[PDB]
């Protein structure tokens, strides 16, 4: 990666501006709903400008431009922006078909940008690098990170996987790639300490984390990945005559937290945020109470 000096950061700004203009095409009919690329990219520009304002002399800019996380961040922001641009150039009119694979790929990129914004705000809070001081929520997960990586803010996927393998083995390439897509929110082949904190919060406890991840995010019909509150209500409408139908999902606005949606006996659709217990225990309890019976409306309800 190149040094993340001012010129390189400004080059990234110009690419992000082109993505914004591409996404303002009136034929796109883009809905103001998270992740909303037309808010995320300006917000990213604003936070990057804040960072530069905190590193406002030659020696400070030197430190910033050679910070390993920041160099990787800017390189990855530039690559995803070029990808977005290329998507429009190759998609042509297919970009305006709402359910085309091209538009689906735009939605994927909008999610990636949303995650990248959350990451940079977590690592440079108020524009100052704090990655070496980042506090991992789960103490046992924190001990793994510190043992193998110390105060590092970011690690290549290959290195991360090799260390994780020492604690939880992974033999399947399919499993490894699925795990990478869960952990590596920014899809840049690096695991940040922020991405590690989100993963270990969601799939706690740490001692069984691969089992928990498999049970919830791999082999569970109820798992819907990232959805908005409105999208949960809309998807569960078709199950409104099957009380006990339920799904669980992630919020791109509040990373690291699960939400559940279910159909009541009356046919109403309710949503709830489980607290102070791992999701799989909240599903166990909700099933034994008769609320969570049919994940995605299906008749097979996994048991843990
Ligand atoms: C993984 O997801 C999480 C995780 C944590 C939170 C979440 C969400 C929802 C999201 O991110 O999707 O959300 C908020 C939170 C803190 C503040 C906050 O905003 C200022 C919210 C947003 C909120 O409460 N919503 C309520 C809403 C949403 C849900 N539900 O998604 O499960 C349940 C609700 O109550 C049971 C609820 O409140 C409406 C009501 O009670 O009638 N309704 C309608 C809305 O339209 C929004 C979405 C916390 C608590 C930190
Ligand atoms: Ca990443
Ligand atoms: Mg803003």
């Amino acid at each position: 990666q190149a040094a993340a000096d001012r010129r390189t950061v400004e080059k990234t700004w110009k690419l992000m501006d082109k993505v914004v203009r591409l996404c303002q095409n009136p034929k796109l009919q883009l809905k103001n709903s998270p992740p909303y690329i037309l808010d995320i990219l300006p917000d990213t520009y604003q936070h990057l400008r804040l960072i530069l304002s905190r590193y406002d002399d030659n020696q400070k800019l030197a430190q910033l431009s050679e910070n390993e996380y920041f160099k990787i961040y800017i390189d990855s922001l530039m690559k995803k922006s070029k990808r977005a641009i290329r998507l429009f150039k190759e998609g042509k009119e297919r970009m305006y078909e709402e359910n085309s694979q091209d538009r689906r790929n735009l939605t994927k990129l909008s999610l990636i940008f949303s995650h990248m914004l959350a990451e940079i705000k977590a690592i440079f809070p108020n524009g100052q690098f704090q990655g070496d001081n980042f506090r991992i929520t789960k103490a046992d997960a924190a001990e793994f990170w510190r043992k193998f990586f110390g105060d590092k803010t970011i690690v290549p996927w290959k290195v991360f996987r090799q260390c994780l393998h020492e604690v939880h083995q992974i033999s399947s390439g399919l499993e490894a790639m699925a795990l990478k897509s869960t952990i590596d929110l920014t899809c840049n082949d690096y695991i940040s300490v922020f991405e590690f904190d989100i993963f270990t919060r969601l799939f706690q406890p740490w001692g069984s984390i691969l089992r928990n991840w498999n049970f919830l995010a791999v082999t569970h019909p109820g798992y819907m990945a990232f959805l908005t509150y409105d999208e949960v209500k809309a998807r569960l409408q078709k199950y409104s005559t099957k009380p006990g139908s339920y799904i669980f999902r992630l919020s791109c606005t509040r990373l690291g937290q699960w939400a559940i949606g279910y159909v009541t006996g009356d046919g109403n659709i309710l949503q709830t945020i489980p607290h102070n217990k791992p999701l799989f225990q909240a599903l166990i309890d909700g099933s034994r109470e008769g609320f969570y019976l049919y994940p995605d409306g299906r008749s097979y309800n996994p048991d843990l």
